[PDB]
């Protein structure tokens, strides 16, 4: 096959997974599970609705009760859940598509009436968050976590890898590990929610050792090139900083080379980040140290996406938003179609409307 001009829409070889195009469905919390948090036929829909996506990224789904932070998002530690989300997998994969799991643990990031028997969200360090939790009796003000005894977190991640062996049962192409925005993973890693004295706190090596061990533990159960991660280095969404972020991320980077994963996934920096004025982690750094597979998202468009392809900065495009709204978005950014506008009262929560009921192209 002769050499070619690359761009959104060139095919990519994602290990052993052929993708059509260079275009990631970024995982969406849609908050719209059903009894005992399982997914059901209409979550189904919307996302074989999707499925000509090069590759997608089912929303955040908690590996474990205690990783729940959220009312009605999805799970993936129950015999039940695994059945709804076969659903799930079936109708992409009838549609032609490719879809990994994104496995999530909240972390600090929940409260008390969301946790079993109403214990306490666990967590790196004993620091509560800044703002309120919706739950519901309303909106509360965040507790206080339970910081995690060192010989707790093999329980930990045991509950990533069994998530995963779970998710690989319920028929996903693969995984996403939830390393982002501010919950369990992302805690550990950055110093501004990590004040431990233990092998995970302190030195960059230990707040990365938690990622690196379940990184490990999922590699075991999937093929490591089926295993992503997801990082959002200028990230302060949830509370959540880092004092030295370009060496946090940076050593992360590097270290996650030994896995040969699927791939390394940035969120990358929104407007708000810069203007509060955390040190904003170019994404070129990353690129610098990191081998693989590269997934950059935050704000991309058309001409966005085949610029830091062409020009070799990534090698996928995930979008967020637009996806949500326009469930062929492939098909109408290759002919610069119009695209429909998300209504964000709908991102959250309820039912068919907002969810499935965006129009496709004409
Ligand atoms: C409604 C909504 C739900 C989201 N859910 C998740 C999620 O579950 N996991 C995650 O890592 N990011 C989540 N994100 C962040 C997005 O995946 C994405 O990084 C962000 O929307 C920026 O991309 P965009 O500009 O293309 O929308 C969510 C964003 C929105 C707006
Ligand atoms: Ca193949
Ligand atoms: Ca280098």
């Amino acid at each position: 096959i002769m050499s070619t001009n690359i761009n959104l829409f060139s095919s990519y070889q994602l290990g052993e997974l052929e993708l059509p195009n260079r275009i990631v469905m970024a995982p969406l919390t849609r908050q719209r599970a059903g009894e005992g948090n399982v997914p059901h036929q209409l979550n189904a829909i919307y996302y074989g609705q999707r499925a000509s996506a090069g590759l997608i990224i089912a929303e955040a789904t908690q590996v474990t009760p205690q990783g729940q932070g959220y009312p009605h998002t999805p799970g993936i530690h129950s015999p039940e859940q695994v059945a709804g989300w076969k659903l799930v997998t079936d109708t992409v994969h009838q549609q032609g598509g490719r879809i990994f799991l994104q496995l999530w643990h909240v972390g600090r990031i929940s409260h008390p009436d969301l946790q079993p028997d109403g214990g306490l969200p666990v967590a790196p360090s004993a620091i509560a968050p800044k703002g309120e939790v919706l739950t519901y009796e309303g909106k509360k003000p965040y507790v206080t976590p339970r910081a995690l005894d060192t010989s707790e977190i093999p329980a930990i991640v045991e509950q990533y890898r069994q998530g995963a062996a779970n998710a690989l049962a319920a028929g996903f192409d693969g995984v996403e590990i939830h390393a982002a925005n501010g919950y369990l993973i992302d805690q550990f890693l950055r110093d501004g929610t990590n004040q431990r004295t233990d092998e995970y706190g302190g030195a960059i090596e230990n707040r990365a050792r938690l990622l690196l061990e379940v990184t490990e533990a999922i590699t075991s159960v999937w093929d490591s090139q089926r295993v992503g991660v997801r990082l959002s280095p200028s990230g302060t969404f949830n509370d959540i900083r880092d004092s030295h972020p370009l060496e946090t991320f940076g050593y992360v980077a590097q270290a996650l080379n030994r896995f040969n994963l699927s791939y390394l996934h940035i969120f990358e920096a929104i407007d708000a980040d810069i203007r509060h004025g955390g040190t904003v982690v170019p994404t070129s750094h990353l690129r610098d140290r990191f081998t693989g597979t590269l997934i950059v998202n935050g704000g991309y468009t058309r001409e966005k996406g085949d610029t830091v392809i062409a020009n070799k900065a990534a090698d996928l495009v995930a979008f967020g938003t637009l996806f949500i709204s326009n469930p062929d978005l492939p098909e109408r950014l290759e002919v610069n179609a119009p695209l429909n506008q998300a209504d964000p009262t709908t991102f959250y929560g309820g039912g068919e409307k907002g969810y499935t009921d965006y129009p496709f192209l004409a």
